C-alpha cells in the first residue's frame, strides 16, 4: 500500500526530476510533507500493475496518451480544480486530459519533437529527409555522420511514418474509430521504407537508441538529432553550438510528430489526494514551480498561460510549437498502448531486416486494432 | 587517407578519453603535433573496415583480443620498442599483444569485471548467483532490484557462462585449437539457462544495456551491477557508497571473466608511425601520462610496472585482480571476432526468448568454429 503523510512521485528519467524535487523541497519547507521523486524504468508499464493492487506513487507523470487507459482501469482519481484554477491553463491542454467527460490529470506542458542540429558542422539544416543521405556522405568523409536518433522507440520515427499518410486511429464525428487504423497504408509504408533504406545504405544503424544518439550529438560525432525539449539541457552542458528547427519534410510534406502533453495523475489509491492536489495546483503549476523544473530539463510549451507567455520568445520553444502544429495531438484512448506496442515491433523488425516493411506494418495494423 | 603531421587516436567511449586528450595536449605543446582523440561508435568494427582502405586513425585503442585479427589482415604496423622500454612493462602484458612471434601493439592496462555493490542497500553481498532471486524478491518489496548489468554485450555474461565449463577455444600446451569450441557444452548451457531464468522470473530484463544498468546503480535503484574499472569514476560522482568485490559463484564455481589488456596499435597505413611511437612510449606510458588517463576513468591494473606498483594498494584494483585470477586472459587470435559475434547473437536471442538456449548456443558453436 501507499504510505500516508508523504508524497511519492514517479516521472520519466529523461525529464527534470531534480527540478521537480526542488519544488518538492519547497513544498516540504511550507507544509512539512516529504516529497520523494523517483524515476523507475518502464514506469508507464509498472504503474498500472502496481496501482491496481493499491500501491505505487501518489502522483504519476507521463504524456497524456497513457492516461485514458489508466482511467479506464480505475487507477486515477478524478481531479477537482475549481474554475479559477482551470482558467490558469490553456483549454486545449485540459482537453488532452479529459476522458469520458472527466478530468483525469493535470496538464503540465506540451511536447513535440524537433530537428536539433550542430551549427558548426551544419550551418544550414536540411529542409527535406531526402537530402540527409547526401549530407551523410559529405560528413562521413570528415569522420562524422549526418543524423542519429532513437530508432528503438516509435515515438521518434512516427513523424516520418505519418508524413505521407500514416495515422493511428481515424477521428470521425467527434470520436476515434479504433477499428480504422492507418499503419499499413501507402503513406506509412513510404515513410518506413525511407527509414529502412537509410539503414540499408549505412546512413543510420538499426541499434541506435536514446543514449547512443544523445552521446553522438553531444560530442559532435553527428550533425543532427531528433529529440524533445527535455534534451536541450544536456546539449547546453556539452557546449555544442546547436539550433532547434522544423523537422525535415518527406515527399514535400511536413513530418507529423505525435504531440504529447506531459500530465500528472493522482493515484486513485492514494491516501494523500488533498496533499497531491495542493502540491500540483499551488506549487508545481506556478511560474516558480515550472521554472524550477524547466531549468533542470526544459518542459516545452507549458500549460500555465502566465509562464508560457514568459518563455514564448525562446526560438527553441517556437520551433517546438511549429512542429507541434504540423503534427497531431495524441489520442488518450485505452487502445493507444496497443497501438504503440504494435508500431514499436514493426519498426524494430523492419529496421533490423527481420521482417519486410510490408510484412511488419501489415502485422502492426492488425495488432493495433486489438 | 591519413593526414601527415598530426595524430588521430580512437579509443572507446567508456575509457578516459579526456585524460588521454590531456596527454595529447602536452604532446602538441612539446612538438607542435596536434593530437585528436575520438571515440567513434562501434570502433572495433569501424577500424578494420576503414583501415582496409588505408584510412582511419593513426592509433587504435582496444582490448588485445581484437588485435590478432587486425594483424592478420595487415592493418597494424609491427612496433619496435627497445629492450629497455619493454622491461618497463610486465612481460605478461606483452604476451597479450604478441602475434606470430611479433609485437603488434603497446599494452596499457589489464581489465577484469567485478561485482559492484551498494553497501548501504546491501552490506553483505551474495557469494552465489543462486541467491540472487531471493535477494531481488526482498529488495523489490523495498522498491529496489538486486542486480542490473549489461545484457547486450556477451563480455558481461561470459563470466557466468564460463563458470561451470563454458569456454571459447580449447587452450592446451600453449596453443589454441580453433576447432575445439566450448560454447555449447553442459557448463555454458547451465550458465546461460540460469541467466535466461532470471529474466523469465522478472529478476532482470532482456533489454537492459550498459546505460540502463549504469543509471540504475548510480541512482540507487539496484543493489548491484557488474562492470570494469572504467566505471568507478561515475560511481564516485554519484556518491553511492560502493564496494568492488569477487563475482558470485555458480554451482559452487567462480565466475570466470575474460580478462582484457587495453592495448594501443599503430595503423599500418599511418604516415606518422614515428610520432605515434613517441607519443605512446614517451608520453602515454609514463607515470604522469597514465595518471592523467586513470584520473579520468580508472584503467585497472596498468602495464607500466612503476605506476602499477603505486596504485596496487587500491582495494578495488585488488578485487579486479582477484576476479582476473579466477578468469582467463582472452586469446588474441583472428577467430575471436567470429567468436564474439556468435556468442552475442546467442545471448540476445536466448534472453529475448527468440530461440531456446540450446538452439542459440548450438548455432554460436557452429558459427565460432
Ligand atoms: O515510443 C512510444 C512512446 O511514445 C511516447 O513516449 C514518449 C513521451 O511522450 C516523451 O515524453 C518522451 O519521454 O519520450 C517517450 C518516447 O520514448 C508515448 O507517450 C508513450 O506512451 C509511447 O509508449
Ligand atoms: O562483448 C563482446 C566484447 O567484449 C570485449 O569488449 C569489452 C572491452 O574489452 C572492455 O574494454 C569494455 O570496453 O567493454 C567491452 C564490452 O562492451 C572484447 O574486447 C570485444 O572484442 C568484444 O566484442
Ligand atoms: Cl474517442
Ligand atoms: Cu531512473
Ligand atoms: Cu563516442
Amino acid at each position: 500500500k501507499i504510505e500516508e503523510g508523504k508524497l511519492v512521485i514517479w516521472i520519466n528519467g529523461d525529464k527534470g526530476y531534480n527540478g521537480l524535487a526542488e519544488v518538492g523541497k519547497k513544498f516540504e519547507k511550507d507544509t512539512g510533507i516529504k516529497v520523494t521523486v523517483e524515476h523507475p524504468d518502464k514506469l508507464e508499464e509498472k504503474f498500472p500493475q502496481v496501482a491496481a493492487t493499491g500501491d505505487g506513487p501518489d502522483i504519476i507523470f507521463w504524456a497524456h496518451d497513457r492516461f485514458g487507459g489508466y482511467a479506464q482501469s480505475g487507477l486515477l482519481a478524478e481531479i477537482t480544480p475549481d474554475k479559477a484554477f482551470q482558467d490558469k491553463l490553456y483549454p486545449f491542454t485540459w482537453d488532452a486530459v479529459r476522458y469520458n467527460g472527466k478530468l483525469i490529470a493535470y496538464p503540465i506542458a506540451v511536447e513535440a519533437l524537433s530537428l536539433i542540429y550542430n551549427k558548426d558542422l551544419l550551418p544550414n539544416p536540411p529542409k527535406t529527409w531526402e537530402e540527409i543521405p547526401a549530407l551523410d556522405k559529405e560528413l562521413k568523409a570528415k569522420g562524422k555522420s549526418a543524423l542519429m536518433f532513437n530508432l528503438q522507440e516509435p515515438y521518434f520515427t512516427w513523424p516520418l511514418i505519418a508524413a505521407d499518410g500514416g495515422y493511428a486511429f481515424k477521428y470521425e464525428n467527434g470520436k476515434y474509430d479504433i477499428k480504422d487504423v492507418g499503419v499499413d497504408n501507402a503513406g506509412a509504408k513510404a515513410g518506413l521504407t525511407f527509414l529502412v533504406d537509410l539503414i540499408k545504405n549505412k546512413h543510420m544503424n538499426a541499434d541506435t537508441d536514446y543514449s547512443i544518439a544523445e552521446h553522438a550529438f553531444n560530442h559532435g560525432e553527428t550533425a543532427m538529432t531528433i529529440n524533445g525539449p527535455w534534451a536541450w539541457s544536456n546539449i547546453d552542458t556539452s557546449k555544442v553550438n546547436y539550433g532547434v528547427t522544423v523537422l525535415p519534410t518527406f515527399k514535400g510534406q511536413p513530418s507529423k510528430p505525435f504531440v504529447g502533453v506531459l500530465s500528472a495523475g493522482i493515484n486513485a489509491a492514494s491516501p494523500n489526494k488533498e496533499l497531491a492536489k495542493e502540491f500540483l495546483e499551488n506549487y508545481l503549476l506556478t511560474d516558480e514551480g515550472l521554472e524550477a523544473v524547466n531549468k533542470d530539463k526544459p518542459l516545452g510549451a507549458v500549460a500555465l498561460k502566465s509562464y508560457e507567455e514568459e518563455l514564448a520568445k525562446d526560438p527553441r520553444i517556437a520551433a517546438t510549437m511549429e512542429n507541434a502544429q504540423k503534427g497531431e495531438i495524441m489520442p488518450n484512448i485505452p487502445q493507444m498502448s496497443a497501438f504503440w506496442y504494435a508500431v514499436r515491433t514493426a519498426v524494430i523488425n523492419a529496421a533490423s531486416g527481420r521482417q519486410t516493411v510490408d510484412a511488419a506494418l501489415a502485422a502492426a495494423q492488425t495488432n493495433a486494432a486489438a
